[PDB]
Order: structure tokens, then sequence, then C-alpha cells
């Protein structure tokens, strides 16, 4: 009855992963209400943002200094967990929202989201990679050079080179989706866990970093 | 009122942190029941914890080789978090329950268990660190001559050497507290987290581990 | 006999010491030749330091994206190694020359040289860490309002801010003496060090693997 | 032009790798007399390798406390670049002395020597692995069971388990060689490199830190 016993363990096992399942499920329904009210205090800080993000010691990395002047027109960020709303999700999927105030004759002032979903292809450890789908976002006019929608040939030199520098850009990442390795934006998986696992949910104590740093 | 909303963020923060401790007491009592069962099973497998103390890739660094003819004795290995019994426990908190077969004329069959829980000293980010109780055990017999309790000296050159060989073995680590830096176990603390949260929990796929290279 | 032995030993690793210095020395001034005729041919590849300095993985990490407009001017790169005309002056000790190729109404076309040698403050083991002169630069148009030279308050609120993100700046680097730690720009000693140990010694590979990828 | 320039920069390259070579080749003819008399002092100190090796954080993780015991006779150590004899071996070619002191019944005073060369197996980066041929030694009494040479089975359910065993003592290390991944003591090679890179050169100062905790 070692035999009863193994098929007993590994039934158990089994069991402990439906616990994890449970547990993460319970923290976030409890925490959707709190970051709800948090969410509703942000929006009375106007520079919030754009002061955030220029903060982060690592978001830098992934972008060209040049797309900062964009990134400063974001007042609002939203990050809500799929598997909240149907259990059919894994419990890392998520959606974000942005909106964007724009600039006179340049930018649009528009509200984008995105959304993420684990996916695995078995063979290797593979907890499971990010995936995501392009979403249609209007790029600011002065990007009208390596923007891949007005490039004609993209396939000469120039228009290759030309290409590849917009999909390097923070308006290429809307349009990654891990699906075509080493043909889109440069990381886009682990910009998205950053927004999730660290941006989202410690914001503030970014911000407070940030404004302690002004005194000295 | 940036005021009010400075105040209601810091209220936030409180209220998350009182939320992640609702989820580990959730995940805790949860689990409980299951361990209880993983445990029942264990018992039928009379070699199982001489066979994984063996695997664990680390946990001989530890200890003195030479430990380990006793640390083949122990056939029963229990932890019990103590959050669950009071809140005024930090969910980290735990007692740990050997039972040791013992060896005729050297080591006496026994059951010991241990105490460990978070302490914080203020003072630098510490989110606190951990403490125990000595507590009694009967040594073997040859280990009589590195006897903290049988060596009348220890202040001599030769009876300074011989306590602090004693307090570098297994039996050492039974009376670490965490409070007499340098003077204790080496690492007690360490040891300590290597059984509540790898050991412990994960025991069954070291064995397996084990039970796989028995084969190649 | 032991008193003689150990006296003995003394002086081998003082010995040893010496021999790492003579090592070192043979290096430097075999590599010296080597480097001049390098740097000829470099010279006949006009976008050469360009390429390089954007292929670098964690130099970008030092410098905001926005001072890339000026790097990518770099044409010219010098390091000598200061050890070779004076045995007053430790291995480690170097300078380093730019030349820039400038933009014309933002950027004059200029060529700067920092000095950097080693120094010991004791106690801590510290081998010795690096020190620099600030050397004067002139800064490009569009830095005016962060140009440490032209902010009149840098005590104001307003000033204090703009002094401190001139100072973040690549051309606040080169102010950097390490004399006035979490006053200057930060890690200037490690972005120094990436210079000597890494950029100039393996230029060529870096190139040649960014030429390797803009087909891909 | 820009064809012979290439052509230039290829050619300094090889120098470079060239140099290199010249640069090591002279510290370790320098440093050959200085070992020579260092370890003339050393023999005059009985326990001086007992106390190193026991001293060392990771050397300890390669091998079962139970062959302390025997690593405890060890009264001399000597390493020996190859490059020195001929210049058809690597600069990394080493061959290493060991002397035993042994244990009465037990195990044999004896003098070992093992040779280990660099080789490539081209196509990963690969600067290239070492290698060794297995050389004789007698076993101690005590691991009669474990002993390769004395399991008559090592194909049976124990005779396997006995032969592994073996394998993962330090006498198994000395029959490494590095042809047969995954089949011999594990990264023997890890440990080799520990002894030419760490342990000869820098055992003086192990020794000093050693005899600084004695007192404590």
């Amino acid at each position: 009855e070692h035999a009863k016993a193994f098929l007993g363990l590994a039934k158990c096992e089994e069991e402990v992963d439906a616990i994890e399942r449970e547990v993460e499920l319970y923290r976030l329904n409890k925490m959707k209400p709190v970051y709800e009210k948090r969410d509703a205090y942000i929006d009375e800080i106007a520079e919030f943002w754009k002061i955030v993000l220029s903060q982060h010691v690592s978001f830098a990395n992934y972008i060209r200094a040049s797309d900062f002047k964009y990134i400063d027109t974001i007042d609002k960020i939203k990050v809500e967990w799929l598997a909240l709303e149907s259990e059919m999700y894994d419990t890392r999927d998520f959606s974000i929202t942005f909106h964007f105030h724009g600039i006179e004759g340049d930018f649009k002032e528009q509200q984008v989201t995105k959304v993420f979903q684990i996916k695995k292809g078995k063979d290797d450890q593979e907890d499971g990679i990010l995936t995501s789908e392009p979403v249609p976002i209007e790029w600011p006019q002065s990007y009208d050079s390596i923007n891949p929608d007005l490039i004609k040939d993209k396939r000469s030199p120039e228009g290759k080179k030309k290409y590849r520098q917009g999909m390097k850009t923070i308006f290429g990442w809307f349009r990654w989706t891990g699906l075509k390795p080493g043909k889109e934006f440069p990381h886009g998986d682990s910009l998205a866990s950053l927004f999730s696992e660290e941006i989202y949910p410690f914001c503030v104590k970014y911000y407070a970093e940030a404004q302690r740093d002004l005194e000295d």
C-alpha cells in the first residue's frame, strides 16, 4: 500500500496547485476594491504618472529618450486582472489601459487598452510566457518617417532601417504579441511584467521616493 | 484636497498590508488539512526522511558529515504555523518537531520540538529576523567530548576548542536562539528557513528526484 | 624557526605584489603600440564610435536617452595609461580623450580630455578608488536651462531641481571628481571603468556584433 | 581602403591574442621561483593544509563531509604550470601533486599527481575546457564497499548505487577526465580551477583568516 500512498501523494500535489490558485483569486478579489479607491485619489494629482514614470530606474532602458515627450502626457493608468472575470484565464492575465493628454499639432488625446495572457509551448520547464494582440494607436505626427503604416518599401535598405526604428519605439510595443521572436519590440514581455508586478502596485512608493529626492 | 488624498493614500497602504496578512492566513488554513493528509502517507514510507535529507543540495553544507549517522535515524518531521493558533504571531512563525529512531548504545529514541518566531530591532529595513529558544536533547554518547554540558573548563585552550566544536554540530543548533551573534551554531536562521520554505513543502519533489537518479 | 618562516612568507607576499605590478607594466607597454596602430585604422571608419556606443548593453543605463543626440557626434576616443609615463602613477590610472563633431548652432566641435587616478582612504579593505578633476566643456545650447553655469539660483526649489538635472547628464559627468559622494554625477567611477576595461579594449568586438545584428 | 583597414584590424586582434600569451608566460616564469621559496616555508608548518582546506568557503560543497577525515592528512600540495616546460601547452595547463600522511590500517601514506589540460570541441564559443587522465590511488579501507575496483556487479540495483556513491567521493574525482559528461565525479573541472586559481595562490590569506577566527 506504498502504491496507494504514491497515488494519494500525486493527488495531494494536484490539490496544492488548486489551493495556490484559490489563494491568488482571494488576493485579487480583496485587492480590486482597494485599487479602485486608490486610483480615485491618484486622479486628483495631475502630474502623478509623469513623475512616477520618469522616476523608475529601469523603465527608461526600454525606450528612446525621444518617446518621453509623449510618455509625459500620460495622465491615467489602470490594470485589471482577467482571472476575476473568468476562471478560464490564468491568474497572471491582465489588461492595461492608458490615457494620454496629447500635444497640439503632434499627438491626439486618446485612451488605449492592451491585453496580455499566458500561453505554454510544452518543452522545457516553461511556466508559460506572455502573449498579446496588437492594438491600434494614432502615432505622433513627427514619427511619420518611422511609422510602419506609412513606409512604402520597408524592404529597401532605407525602408528596412526606418521600419526597425519604428518598431523599437513605445508605439511599436503596442503591436507586440510575443509570437514573432526577433521581429517585434524587444522585451515587450518584461516591460509588461514591470507594469503588473512593479509599477502599478508600488507607484506610490516610487512617487514618494521621487518627492523625497526633491529635498536632500 | 491633495491633503485629503495623501492622508487617504497612507491609509490605503495600511489596508494593503492588512490584506496581505489575511491572504496568508487563508493560505495557511487551507493548506493545514492537506499537510495532515500528506504526512499520514509519508509515515508509510520508512526511509523517506533519511533519503530526502541526504538528497538535498545544500543541507549537507551546514553540518559535519559525522552527524549524518544520526540524521539518518530521523523518521518523522512536522511543521506547524503558529499564526493559526493566535493572531499575535507573525505569519512566518512556526514549530518543528523531529522524531529519531535512535541507535543502540549511542543515541536514544526521542522526539524534540523547537520554536521559531520573528522579531525586529528597528534600524534598518529589517523585515525582522528569526529567534528561537534552546531546547533540551540527549546527545549521542560518542559526542561526550564536545558536549557543552560535560566539558568542565571550556575556558582553557582545549576546553574552548572542544566547546566550539560541539556548538557547530546539529545538536548545537538546538540551543541556537539568534540572540548571541558569533557565539552560536552558524546560520541557525537560514537552516530554519530551509525547513519551512523548502524541505517540508517540497520534500516529495526531492524524494522523486532522488529516486529518479537511482535509474539513469 | 617558525618566526623565520613567518617573516619569510610576509616578504614573499610583498614580492608577489611587486611582480603583479611588473607584469602589468609589461602588458601595458606591449599593448600601447598595437592600440596606436588599431586607432589609426579606426579613424578611417567615420561612424564607428556612434555605432559602438549605441550597441553597448549597459552604457545606456548611465545617461538620459536625450544625451545620445550628442554622443552620436563622437568620432574619436583615445585612452592612455599614465603609469607608462611615470612609476608614481598606479597601473590603473588613465586619461581619456574625446572628440565631438558637433551640431551647427547647438554643439561646438571640440576635443576634451579627463584624467582618472586611484586614491585610498584607508581602514576599509579598499584597494583604493578612482578620483578625477573637473574639466571644462561647452554645453549644448539646448541644455542652457540645466546648465550649472547659467542657473542663477540653484537654491530655490526650481533652481535646485534644474541644477540636479544638469549634473545627471553626461556633461555633469565631466565635472565628476569622486570627492563629494551623493552630490555628483551618479557612478562616475563605474562609467570610467566601463571605458578603460570594456569599451576601449573590446570596441571592435562590439562593432562586429552590431553589424551582425543589422541584417539578422 | 576600407578593405585594407579591415584586414589590418583582423591582424591586430591576432597580435593581441599573441600578447596575452606572452604576458601570461612572463607572469608564470617570474612567479615560479617565488612559489618554490614560499612552499619551502609552508613545509615547516605541519597543520597548514589541514587548516586551509577546512577554512575555504566552497571547497566543502564538493565532497562528502566523510572525506574530510582523509583530506585532513594532506601535508603537501604543489601546482606546476605545464606551459613553462613546453609552448605546446596552453597557459592554463597544470599538474597538481598531493601528499597524504595516511591513517594506520585505513589509509596509506602516499603521493599522487594529476594532470589537467585544455581542449576545444569547436562550434560553441568555448575557449576550451579542462580534461584529465585517471590516476591510480589506494583507497581507504573503509571505502571498500563503494570502491569501483571491488564492486563485482555495479549493474545490479545495489551495485549501481554503490558504484555511483564511490564516484562521488574525492577518490572518484581522481579518475575524472571530463570526457564522459554526467558519468563522472560532478564538476571535477570547477574543482581543479579552485586549486589553480584560488587555493594554491591565496592559501596564506585563507590561513591567516582562519587563525584570525580561532580566538574571535
